[PDB]
């Protein structure tokens, strides 16, 4: 309500900027929302969206992670660390979709992509699980663009928080699937400055960063307290006036008002 409204509104005078949070707690039903019916840039968000896509190509047996992806250099956009070791031997759609993930890896990004229909693809497969707001229109590295004003490649942190819930904890996937999508949000090597950083010790969480122009920086999780049902957590930021470091703060941070308050 207002008092929390007023504690995020502090840190985006803070920070500069725009924040958006939802929250939800599956074990009292209890949520936290604040801009979370606002639209923000996903940035690399959506990776973990692609990966789900792909996963469920699996389950529909028209697909296999062991599947071998040949790539070139003109497939090699920036920020590609696993993918730009491999061009020669390529990589298997487990490896890339791992790679997306758990690196960010940009590269193999655009090959998830390419094996779902493009952003179009990944779009339609939002809103075949009930998405109808969160849309991708574009391929990495422009998608990072982040312009004020500008729907494209936008989310809602409502709306990734459902589909988030829908993919992990729900059942949009087979049981093998989100287990393995699990598996690798658990596995995440960007994170560790971020909602990790603002929760307490014994959490656990899965998670998937994002980074744009503008000061965008984001991170979306579920998270596991021991003896606990898990937590739903969307945090999107973008356009505020900080150097790398406090935009990590900012994240962390509102991640440990959540645990306060939810
Ligand atoms: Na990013």
């Amino acid at each position: 309500a207002a008092a929390l409204n007023d504690e995020f509104a502090a840190l985006e005078k803070q920070y500069g900027g725009r924040l958006g949070v939802y929250a939800l707690d599956t074990g009292t039903g209890r949520t936290i929302a604040y801009r979370a019916d606002e639209r923000f840039p996903m940035c690399s968000t959506f990776k973990a969206l692609a990966a789900a896509a792909v996963l469920a190509q699996v389950d529909a047996g028209k697909e296999s992670l062991d599947r071998r992806i040949t790539y070139t250099k003109d497939d090699l956009v920036d920020y590609s660390p696993v993918t730009e070791k491999h061009v020669g031997t390529g990589m298997t759609l487990a490896e890339l979709c791992e790679a997306a993930i758990t690196y960010s890896d940009n590269t193999a990004a655009n090959l998830l992509l390419d094996e779902i229909g493009g952003p179009k693809g990944l779009t339609a497969f939002l809103r075949s699980i009930g998405d109808d707001v969160t849309r991708l229109d574009r391929w990495e590295p422009e998608l990072n663009e982040a312009l004020p004003g500008d729907p494209r490649d936008t989310t809602t942190p409502a709306a990734m928080a459902a589909t988030l819930r829908a993919l992990l904890l729900g059942d949009a996937l087979s049981p093998a699937s989100r287990a393995q999508l699990t598996d690798w949000m658990r596995g995440n090597t960007t994170g560790d400055k971020l909602i990790r950083a603002g929760l307490p010790a014994g959490w656990r969480v899965g998670d998937k960063t994002g980074t744009g122009s503008y000061g965008t920086r984001n991170d979306i999780a579920i998270i596991w307290p021991p003896n606990r049902a898990p937590i739903v957590l969307a945090i999107y930021s973008t356009g505020s006036t900080a150097d790398a470091k406090e935009r990590n703060a900012l994240i962390a941070e509102a991640a440990k008002i959540v645990a306060e308050a939810l």
